[PDB]
């Protein structure tokens, strides 16, 4: 199932900025061993921006081939040009990726009918499962529902990665689409109303800590156990805003690294988590029991 | 110098989405004739985005060649990875840019000091003059003040292009920075206020349909006749509006078609402007003469 907890892989990097491939694998047989659902390889946590084309189709690659068929792996291929996309998703289903993620085009500011004309595009040109991505936050531009819905008729679009938090929105989108349409949370404070609204998983930063927690969070919420999954959530909150205290995925490097996952090392423009940061995100990880 | 009116220069397309090299001489030519200060090639309005890098150092090649140091050539050079940032600026220099114009990093919402760590890193890799474009409502970050008086310090950083559109924001910075240190608009209503306030120059959208008339606004405005100025740009008012009727630069693309200038190709996401911005747009062109 393309659903559940997805985790929103980060890329490790060595301090000279190198991909770090052993520690890689280890994050991925990580995720295997504590019930991550998939893996989201490079996207926004990924470093997708800082990360080059053939550097990302090897992330790709790698991740695919360690996981031999065990989950599915989504590979994030948006970019801000058509022609751009449909290369990446491409490359994408050669390297055996199950599905792509792929970002509403960001700075360029498309109009609704060119979003519509970019995703149909990319999903008749490239026989690969597609998810969209909506987070206004970070592209400086909103897919609204209506674009959504009608996106979700769109053979080969299959789901929708929906970032803004707005529980609101989400529930106008889930109201819109078929119910073979999944909705997905993209934020790890409201994932679990969403999925209560009848979404069905969340593309986490927050299950890149504590993916156990995070994988009963979603198969709770998803089978209507609201009370069991609030209190995770609820007991997760403080770790799910402290990963957000800096952009995303400053903070949880800094986690991963602590917790002797990942090296120190992140791309520029990104730098690595502030002094003053350190407190608050330790304690709330040593609160929710990751450290 | 770099100052006055600078037009941020469309990036002609046939109808295939192909470079169209004839359509872009006729442009050059236009704005070497009607008094136009500066082109800006390869931004924003220039489709950047969709141009890939061998297209975008070809663009900037040509328009380098055919002005022959008559007017400076800015090429636009921005990247959200501080390493493409260094690839891009590098190839400007190389094809023979006075300068080159960097957006603050797209989508992956770098700290201010992140900011700071990838502007100066570019500055001392590459000694070419360079513009910092500070667009929050396209990268989804905002370079706040004490960022831009700290970079206004890094040599090789020559100035801004403030798109804001907010004059206290330009004044603040303006106060902040030096003298040298050129603080242009991004934001065609507004930027007659921005240059009586102490800015050298507007990178302007109308400036490619109305050169002349744009470049005689910044002419006034820098030489402090506001009731020129204002009187000009009280008349430029509606088609300053109806350029942004859909985002930029769908509607200033759709009017130089209109003009005879340019064929009718823009790449995706981008789409030619909607039916319903025609009349809007046409009639904002006929009332200021430019039909
Ligand atoms: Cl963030
Ligand atoms: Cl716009």
């Amino acid at each position: 199932m393309i659903a559940g907890s997805m985790v929103a892989l980060v890329t490790p990097f060595d301090a000279q900025g190198r991909l770090d491939w052993d520690s890689l694998a280890k994050l991925v047989d990580f995720h295997l061993q504590e019930g991550t659902n998939a893996i989201v390889a490079v996207g926004t946590t990924g470093e997708s921006a800082t990360l080059d084309v053939e550097e990302q189709i090897q992330v790709i690659r790698r991740v695919v081939d360690q996981v031999k068929g065990r989950i599915p792996v989504i590979a994030g291929t948006g970019a801000n040009s058509t022609r751009e996309a449909v290369a990446l998703t491409e490359a994408a289903k050669s390297g055996g990726a199950d599905a792509c993620l792929l970002v509403t085009p960001y700075y360029n500011k498309p109009t609704q009918e060119g979003m519509y004309q970019h995703f149909r595009h990319i999903a008749e040109a490239v026989a690969i499962p597609q998810i969209l991505y909506n987070v206004p936050g970070r592209t400086s531009c909103d897919m609204l529902p209506e674009t959504v819905e009608r996106l979700s008729k769109v053979p080969n679009i299959i789901g929708i990665k929906e970032a803004t938090g707005d529980l609101q929105r989400a529930k106008e989108v889930i109201e819109r689409v078929g119910k073979d349409f999944l909705v997905y949370s993209g934020d790890d404070a409201t994932a679990v109303e969403l999925m209560l609204l009848g979404g069905k998983g969340n593309i986490s930063v927050t299950a890149n800590v504590a993916p156990r927690a995070m994988s009963d969070l979603c198969a709770a919420a998803m089978r209507g156990d609201a009370a069991a999954a609030r209190a995770i959530n609820d007991r997760l909150m403080p770790l799910h805003k402290a990963l957000f205290i800096e952009s995303n995925p400053i903070p949880v490097k800094w986690a991963l690294h602590e917790m002797g996952l990942i090296p120190e090392g992140i791309r520029l423009p990104l730098t690595w988590l502030s002094p003053r940061c350190h407190e608050p995100l330790r304690q709330a990880m040593r609160q929710t029991g990751v450290l």
